């Protein structure tokens, strides 16, 4: 049989019904996991995302503070690196963010406002997201231009570390480049490829936005530069990923699909790709190599998917 997948965007409102109920909150080692009240803060962000059907505008939400003292210290010591560490495509956008969006370090934007700014640059929009989504419904969202993007912040007391996605990271880190036509057409076209997509290669398709859209180097002229969200979100790995350590390869889906990695330390490894039409260009051959009896469309009018 053939793994079910929506055909509309308004589906991808079944996703939130198969999400892990018991997040890393709940761990032992988390940064907040003593913390009641940071507990009982997540669980309200979590319900927010619950609760989202498509189409509704994204709840805003009173930050703490607390929570505003921790976005401030991400965001500025973050920010001194951009010029000089993020690729094109980042910096061009990131200054629109600042005018439009409340990009501040007294400031955590709110995600309706993002989205709707995404909306007016390539169509993406944003999705509250209570947890982590398979990598099956997470990447097909892509092929709606939809990011599930988290709301809630990572712990105060370590606002230079975070085990999982939050609020700092989705927006310094993905966000920007989530503004660019050629990365929009880029990630939509890895969503694409995963719809209806065998559970083996779902975890291909994972590797490459791993080693793109989470990690990428891209080749800007004659020079590197980062647009990968997890490296433009990590101060250090941002510095380390640019410098002399990591061995760097050229972008290539057969071997960079299979190339393990852990998320735990930097990386020793990164793949730079050409440019985002390029990448883009290379899932859709790789899509091509997938065993799927079909070929699927997303066709923006309707905002439904055409299958073949
Ligand atoms: C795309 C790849 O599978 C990543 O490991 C995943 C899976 N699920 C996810 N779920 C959510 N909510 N955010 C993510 O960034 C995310 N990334
Ligand atoms: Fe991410």
């Amino acid at each position: 049989t053939v793994p079910w997948f929506p055909r509309t965007i308004q589906e991808l409102d079944r996703f939130a019904n198969q999400i892990l109920s018991y997040g890393a909150e709940l761990d032992a080692d988390h940064p907040g996991f003593k913390d009641p009240v940071y507990r009982a803060r997540r669980k309200q962000f979590a319900d927010i995302a619950y609760n989202y059907r498509h189409g509704q505008p994204i709840p805003r939400v009173e930050y703490m503070e607390e929570e505003k003292k921790t976005w401030g210290t991400v965001f500025k010591t973050l920010k001194s690196l951009y010029k000089t560490h993020a690729c094109y495509e980042y910096n061009h956008i990131f200054p629109l963010l600042e005018k439009y969006c409340g990009f501040h370090e007294d400031n955590i934007p709110q995600l309706e406002d993002v989205s709707q700014f995404l909306q007016t640059c390539t169509g993406f929009r944003l999705r509250p997201v209570a947890g982590l989504l398979s990598s099956r419904d997470f990447l097909g969202g892509l092929a709606f231009r939809v990011f599930h993007c988290t709301q809630y912040i990572r712990h105060g007391s370590k606002p230079m570390y975070t085990p999982e996605p939050d609020i700092c990271h989705e927006l310094l880190g993905h966000v920007p480049l989530f503004s660019d036509r050629s990365f929009a057409q880029f990630s939509q076209e890895i969503g694409l490829a995963s719809l209806g997509t065998p559970d083996e290669y779902i975890e291909k398709l994972a590797t490459i936005y791993w080693f793109t859209v989470e990690f990428g180097l891209c080749k800007q002229g004659d020079s590197i530069k980062a647009y990968g969200a997890g490296l433009l979100s990590s101060f250090g790995e941002l510095q380390y990923c640019l410098s002399e350590k990591p061995k760097l390869l050229p972008l290539e889906l057969e071997k960079t699909a299979i190339q393990n990695y852990t998320v735990t330390e930097f990386q020793p490894l990164y793949y730079v790709a050409e440019s985002f039409n390029d990448a883009k260009e290379k899932v859709r051959n790789f899509a091509a190599t997938i065993p799927r009896p079909f070929s699927v469309r997303y066709d923006p009018y309707t905002q439904r998917i055409e299958v073949l």
